[PDB]
């Protein structure tokens, strides 16, 4: 049915929305990807990855190893399913991936890798 999703970073370093369900009947997915802040992209650095939730974890820390310049994502991350580009204020980004990738039981998860964000900046991909 509906297989888009807005998805807002302020600079309050915080998501618009917690939880993301997405509809099997859906072929592929975007989501779109905004800052509506004032914080450029060094300091409010907002950024839209998706993986399971058991990887989660690693994804967030080695993207913290990595830094700016790496998008703050480590590069060929075979752990996140997909993502967004890391912006700041003012800019949009949008991500289509293919919801083949995701599975039906299996808990996934979005967040931000920036530094600091992901524990105020998560929440829950549902394919059903
Ligand atoms: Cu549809
Ligand atoms: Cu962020």
């Amino acid at each position: 049915a509906e297989c888009s999703v807005d998805i807002q970073g302020n600079d309050q370093m915080q998501f618009n929305t917690n939880a993301i369900t997405v509809d099997k009947s859906c072929k592929q997915f975007t989501v779109n990807l905004s800052h509506p802040g004032n914080l450029p992209k060094n300091v409010m650095g907002h950024n839209w990855v998706l993986s399971t939730a058991a990887d989660m974890q690693g994804v967030v820390t080695d993207g913290m190893a990595s830094g700016l310049d790496k998008d703050y994502l480590k590069p060929d991350d075979s752990r996140v399913i997909a993502h967004t580009k890391l912006i700041g204020s003012g800019e949009k980004d949008s991500v289509t991936f293919d919801v083949s990738k995701l599975k039906e039981g299996e808990q996934y998860m979005f967040f931000d890798t920036f530094p600091g964000h992901s524990a105020l900046m998560k929440g829950t991909l549902t394919l059903k």
